């Protein structure tokens, strides 16, 4: 009953229907059952959990957890500390079976928890087939009808093809075929710097490869980084031994005869030709929004030029049953973001006010040091025209950070003048992911740089930089900087 | 030859130094008197610095010589203990740190003396020098910051040989065969896993029933020692010591019984740890002469202004009541001197965090449930387990879990308990919470970054205001 796979073709009554498992797709699911919605999640692959859990955040994190580590024993970092070992080698296999581990709990855990709170899981490729229809096509070639007064779409992305590269996920890979390779390469090519592409170059820069990244814009770390935060953060990449060509495009690949690949690069502007070599090409330019063979078209729902579906406050089509969520719409392309729009989605098909701050979203890069903000950067604050100030603290000056010998990095706190309301976080060092959860949760109430400052902040803690940080911009000096 | 001052420090720990800049950067004429060869007090030349250093060390040590790295595919033929240069990275930073002091007193103009300061006026401190030397400051306000020392054992004497103090514990040149620890507190968990971890047959002996002082909630308390003995550190709690003797051999007999009484034993040791406490520390500043008293326990009384009962001399931090912790005596430090010029003082001990620095971490801020239940409040619970948590499963560390207590009136948090990966740093975003007053619909409502720690801490929250939480 509450799987539907292969062989199960009896039509299904339900109140709400989510296409898709993905950090929106499974927890707008879960939410919506528990609201009391007679609830059926669509997924076609084998597993749930979608981009995040199966080729994206999950993985990620575990190889760069590992490589860190790897790095801090094969490196100097140990040797420091009265920790002496003879010879340390790596072991992917044994690395990567290690990710595949925290993969399948995670995966077999949301499964519990459709079981748990009586979500139908229907294995197959969902089309809506009617303004409160859905049909799901199984494995074997079997079909199923949804009658449905919802549909929730979380139908998530996929990623950005290069035009005259094709990716194989054998030499020529994507993030998928990055994430698993069957060895370190000797030298490495990425096109595009962004998070994705920093976090797997780092990794396998740590594991032994020389790693270049090639970005057609001047600046690491996606959109939306501040660019003083940008900069510092590149220059700590580049003395771990990561190379950049920024503002360069890349005219094609070949695959030569001896299994290395030529990638033709050019000057963004034009000019100053040359190429470079490597053993494994990671395209890595973007992702993009998936809605293949969904029925949007028979439907009328038209896209947007970037290939999102256009979505309201509440976030409903163009037809009023039927709503959109995550990697799907626009927006940040993030897991919390897709989580969070999934729940108020729900709440508010059971009647409840929907609102979402972009601004409050925050965004982080697991790389080390890691980079984390929310809130507004300082050239947001500049175009938008707001009068702000500025406060800073190094993590050289942090007690914790000092202690663990590690340091690189700083807090940059954004405040407004006439009323010191906290704008925007931008945290490069140890911690910043956990730490922009705090200053999230002070966005939320429209908190006052001097607010923070008088939090009591355990002692020693790397938040007492973003404590400290905060009294710069309040009172204008630190205490201990 | 005398300096006039308006604000003159006694003492030069986390209240007292950073009382000192601060007082500087308001504008005050302002002089700190240290006894000692460093600044940066007992947190910094033989408490949280050098412990945290240790505990850092330590734990990576485990790290390598144990299963973890070989799990991840990080393979190594013999790992070994080099402890003089794990010591060496312990006073490296230490040294880093207290330099860093001396820096930061030149940079906000704050006159450093170095003697032993005493209260010979109403409005003068004398500092005597080590060869007897003196200096006179004739001074404004005086700000008392003189800290805590450790706390004797009766019957027993600390020679920081054989039987040491939390100092001593820090600095040992080779790692014990046998140690005990009397008192299962922060001070003596952090520093019997240190050992522990270097190879070292640990117990700890305390006369009550839990470990973690005062304060720690009980169901945390119990699944943290739990954890403990798991990694090999023993536990006789309910017992009380009766004694101890420095042995020929130069090993150490320690008398042991029930706390209630009728199990007298006797057990061997290399090592002995006295850490059943601290205390204030006043002595020879002048305070009989003046007249303030002491209460019992032999802390200053203040008022709310952390003036004493002489309204231009003032006391903060170790020395006075609350929390004996560092960013206490700090932000005590702080409030007062923004008093003397005249503003808002305001410090809230149920918002002052505690944190033990043990993996798994521990912290919690707020109450507790046998304090709600002291105090008649009805609450709700929420908890979610660090197992079900994306990135502690990613890490492969996954212990413990995130207790969050609500009033049911009105949904407002009322205690964060934390047990588990990044405790330390999780808790300070549970001080904002409690500070602004939040809810816990508030804190579930917040867009927290996927996947962190932190999720925990929201999904806890949802928990205790929904009833049920998404990923668990
Ligand atoms: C390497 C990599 C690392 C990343 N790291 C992070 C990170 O650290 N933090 C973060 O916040 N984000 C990270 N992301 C981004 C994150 O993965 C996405 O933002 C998120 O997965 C989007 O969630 P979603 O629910 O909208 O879409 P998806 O996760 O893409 O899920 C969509 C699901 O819908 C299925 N589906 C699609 N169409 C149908 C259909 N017609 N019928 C049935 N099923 C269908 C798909 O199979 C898929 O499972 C990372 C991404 C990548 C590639
Ligand atoms: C092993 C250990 C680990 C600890 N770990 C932590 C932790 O992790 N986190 C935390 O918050 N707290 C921790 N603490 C507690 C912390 O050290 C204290 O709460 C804090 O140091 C108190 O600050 P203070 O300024 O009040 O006093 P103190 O730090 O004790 O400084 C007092 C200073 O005054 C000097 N002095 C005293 N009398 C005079 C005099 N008459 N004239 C001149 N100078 C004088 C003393 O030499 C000393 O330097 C730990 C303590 C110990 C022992």
């Amino acid at each position: 009953v509450l799987f539907q796979g292969p062989g199960a073709d009896q039509p299904i009554d339900a109140d709400v229907t989510v296409i898709g498992s993905g950090p929106g797709g499974y927890v707008a699911a879960i939410k919506a059952a528990q609201l009391g919605f007679k609830t059926v999640c669509i997924e076609k692959n084998e597993t749930l959990g979608g981009t995040c859990l199966n080729v994206g955040c999950i993985p990620s994190k575990a190889l760069l957890n590992n490589s860190h580590y790897y790095h801090m024993a094969h490196g100097k970092d140990f040797a420091s500390r009265g920790i002496e070992m003879s010879e340390v080698r790596l072991n992917l296999d044994k690395m990567m079976e290690q990710k595949s581990t925290a993969v399948k709990a995670l995966t077999g855990g949301i499964a519990h928890l459709f079981k748990q709170n009586k979500v139908v899981h229907v294995n197959g490729y969902g089309k809506i087939t009617g303004k409160n229809q859905v049909t799901a096509t199984k494995a074997d070639g079997g079909t199923q009808v949804i009658d449905t007064k919802n549909i929730l779409i979380a139908t998530g992305s996929e990623v950005t093809p290069f035009p005259g590269i094709t990716i194989d996920e054998d030499t020529i890979v994507s993030s998928t075929g990055a994430l698993s390779l069957k060895k370190v390469p000797e030298k490495m090519v990425v096109i595009g710097a962004g998070v994705i592409g920093v976090e797997l170059g780092s990794v396998w820069q740590r594991l032994g490869a020389d790693v270049t990244a090639v970005e057609f814009l001047g600046h690491v770390g996606g959109v939306g980084i501040d660019m003083e935060i940008s900069k510092n953060f590149q220059r700590i990449l580049q003395k771990q031994g990561f190379k950049f060509k920024l503002n360069t495009k890349v005219t094609g690949a070949t695959k030569k005869s001896d299994g290395k690949i030529d990638v033709s690069i050019e000057a963004a502007s034009g000019g100053k030709a040359e190429v470079i070599t490597c053993d494994v090409l990671l395209v890595c330019i973007g992702r993009r929004p998936f809605t293949k063979n969904l029925g949007l078209e028979e439907l009328g729902i038209e896209l947007d030029p970037r290939g999102r579906i256009p979505v309201n406050t509440r976030f409903q089509t163009k037809i009023p049953n039927i709503y959109a969520i995550g990697d799907v719409v626009a927006g940040p392309m993030l897991a919390h973001k897709a989580e969070d729009e999934g729940i108020i989605c729900v709440e508010g098909m059971a009647g409840g006010a929907v609102h979402i701050d972009y601004n409050c979203v925050p965004s982080v890069i697991y790389t080390h040091p890691e980079v984390a903000w929310v809130g507004k950067s300082e050239e947001q604050l500049k175009e938008e025209g707001i009068e702000y100030k500025v406060g800073k603290f190094p993590f050289a000056a942090n007690s914790r950070a000092k202690t663990n010998a590690d340091t690189d990095g700083m807090v940059k706190i954004l405040g407004q003048k006439s009323t010191d309301r906290v704008l925007g976080a931008h945290i490069l060092g140890p911690g910043a992911g956990e730490m922009v959860n705090e200053a999230a949760l002070a966005l939320e109430y429209g908190a006052s740089c001097e607010d923070i400052a008088r939090v009591c902040h355990a002692h020693p803690t790397l938040s007492e930089a973003f404590r400290e940080a905060n009294l710069a911009a309040s009172f204008g000096k630190s205490i201990n900087f």
